[PDB]
């Protein structure tokens, strides 16, 4: 930390007990929650964010360069092989993939059959020369749940019908039940910390992500105050995943609205939400995953199965 211009031990002690001790977490700050810390000063806190930017090197780009930024983001299987192709790969670091939908489409799964896919190195796929070995070694998930859905079981069950070692996938993956928005954003805004302690999170999981929102903010007269705490929400999810390069994913519900019906969340999710996905339901077990709104993809639709091993096909 005392590498940055103007870092006595002191300012850098200071700045660790602050949080800030990573030079990304510096560089990408305001010189205001900078001031905010004891003896840092404005023209202090002005400095180490330029000298931090500076030695992140996040200036303009051009050419080749354009392409080794984008190298950097790797991406997770979700062992469907039709919906990898139409995820252009994989399910992307560095941004926030939604499927949403009615009851019973899968949804959960997806997040579950995701938290032990990423125990298994070779669903992780990459370019090396962007993406050394070391950056992705131990990862880690982070599920946070909202409906109180998570299911201990179904990650040991998914774990062995794909070799994978059940309580390995318990082992590396921080649960966090939240009962409500408030809990909910609290514990986006604390997996920082999880870092800050060795845990290599790769993937983070909001399952469900407008429940408790709604629940609460329903006077529709209360829906500007909500569109607003959820803006912030949503925003957090977002620096995370570029930040961390790890995978943000999320769930949403349906409503009933008119296709015929469209994600809840309202514009602030759509704006923020990267790819967006609606899942439905077939004959038996039988799911599909449709795109319909993406930056560089064309709208898709993807056929996978949800059997006792979890999503397939
Ligand atoms: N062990 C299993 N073996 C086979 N199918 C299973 C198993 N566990 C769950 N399923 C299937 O998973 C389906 C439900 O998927 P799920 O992801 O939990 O719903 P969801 O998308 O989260 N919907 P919602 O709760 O409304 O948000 C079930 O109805 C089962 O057919
Ligand atoms: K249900
Ligand atoms: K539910
Ligand atoms: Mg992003
Ligand atoms: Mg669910």
């Amino acid at each position: 930390l005392t590498d940055l211009p103007g870092v006595g031990p002191s300012t850098a002690e200071k700045l660790v007990e602050a949080g800030y001790i990573d030079f990304m977490k510096i560089a990408t700050a305001t010189v205001g929650e900078l001031t905010d810390i004891e003896g840092i000063s404005e023209k202090a806190a002005a400095k180490m964010i330029m000298g931090a930017r500076d030695l992140c090197d996040l200036g303009f780009k051009s050419g080749i360069d354009l392409l080794k930024q984008r190298s950097t983001v790797w991406k997770l299987s979700t062992s469907s092989s039709e919906l990898d192709s139409v995820l252009g790969g994989g399910l992307e670091s560095q941004s926030v993939t939604e499927f949403a939908g009615v009851f019973g489409s899968g949804k959960t799964q997806i997040m579950h059959q995701s938290c032990v896919n990423l125990q298994n190195p070779e669903f992780l796929f990459y370019d090396e020369e962007a993406v050394s070995k070391g950056e992705v070694a131990q990862p880690k998930a982070v599920y946070i749940d909202t409906d109180g859905t998570f299911r201990p079981e179904r990650i040991m069950q998914m774990a062995e019908h794909a070799g994978i070692d059940g309580q390995t996938v318990l082992d590396n993956t921080f649960v966090a039940r939240a009962y409500n928005s408030d809990m909910q954003m609290l514990f986006a805004e604390k997996i920082e910390d999880l870092i800050q302690e060795g845990n290599n999170i790769k993937l983070v999981v909001i399952d469900s992500l407008t429940s408790t929102f709604r629940n609460e903010y329903t006077g529709r007269g209360k829906l500007a105050e909500r569109q607003q705490k959820l803006g912030r929400h949503m925003a957090t999810l977002n620096k995370l995943a570029d930040l961390f390069n790890c995978v943000v994913l999320v769930t949403n519900q349906v409503s009933a609205k008119p296709m015929a019906e469209q994600a809840i969340g309202g514009h602030i999710v759509g704006h923020a939400a990267t790819f967006r996905f609606f899942v439905r339901k077939g004959k038996g077990d039988k799911r599909v995953a449709k795109l319909y709104d993406s930056p560089h993809l064309p709208d898709a639709e993807a056929i996978f199965r949800i059997t006792e091993k979890g999503i397939q096909d």
